[PDB]
């Protein structure tokens, strides 16, 4: 099954945060430069994470999803604070062609089919933050802050019937480490939903990509190993396709 190689952007104000080691670039805070060297050398989708305040946060937002979508032609998901569906709607219009959704979700499931209504379920990424709780995985909200005590297993589920297209699945367990991609917690969602799942959290070298697609993810997402130049994106998909996994060259 084929494979996708996601690099994740945190923005805010229209800067990517803590830029890159990349001094190639014009600015390596620029985001939509930013995600053109991405595209160019070999990443295949890209996903922005917005924490600007929230005065300025929507413009900021739009004004980012326009600038990116001038400068790549691959697939981008936004984020961060989507709430509503006119929300959702502005940036998808703007540009984007998915967007995350994640605390607004989990309070009102229907905003999933909301969305999908209009922009099909391949527009709605359903971000899920996990963590294991007294041995079972729970769902967090609010940036990890609140346990809300459903669990994964019953979240994921509704997920797909909900009419999401995609569960970008962060363990918070390993979510910041380097330490591998939580690949129990892969496996234990790949058997529940059809969906394509998003493994987030916890990169650190190129094996734990295998690692996550033999658990049986479908694509797989990194920021900081790829920005600090920790692992080089053709690198990846050469050792990738080298042990039988199908990515793009």
């Amino acid at each position: 099954l084929a494979k996708r190689i996601i690099a994740a952007l945190e923005v805010k104000d229209g800067r990517v945060v803590k830029g890159t080691n990349f001094e190639n670039l014009r600015d390596s805070g620029d985001p939509a430069e930013l995600g053109k060297f991405y595209s160019e050398i070999g990443i295949d989708e890209l996903v922005f994470h917005d924490h600007t305040a929230s005065v300025e946060k929507r413009k900021t937002m739009l004004e980012l999803v326009e600038k990116v979508a001038e400068q790549i032609d691959i697939p981008f998901t936004v984020g961060g604070g989507i709430h509503d569906f006119e929300t959702a709607s502005e940036l998808i219009l703007r540009g984007a062609d998915k967007v995350s959704i994640n605390t607004a979700a989990v309070e009102n499931p229907s905003l999933i089919t909301q969305i999908a209504q209009t922009f099909g379920s391949q527009a709605v990424v359903v971000a899920i933050d996990a963590k294991r709780v007294d041995g079972e995985f729970m769902v967090f909200t609010y940036s990890g802050k609140k346990n809300t005590g459903i669990l994964l297993r019953d979240w994921v589920v509704e997920v797909e019937k909900r009419g999401a297209g995609e569960i970008l699945l962060t363990s918070i367990d390993r979510d910041g480490t380097k330490s591998g991609y939580d690949t129990e917690m892969i496996r234990f969602v790949r058997p529940l939903t059809t969906l394509p799942i998003i493994a987030s959290g916890g990169a650190g070298k190129m094996e734990h990509f295998l690692e996550a697609f033999l658990a049986g993810a479908d694509a797989a997402l990194a920021a900081s190993v790829f920005h600090f130049r920790e692992i080089d994106v053709r690198e990846l998909k050469e050792y990738l396709k080298k042990h039988g996994v199908n990515v793009r060259l």
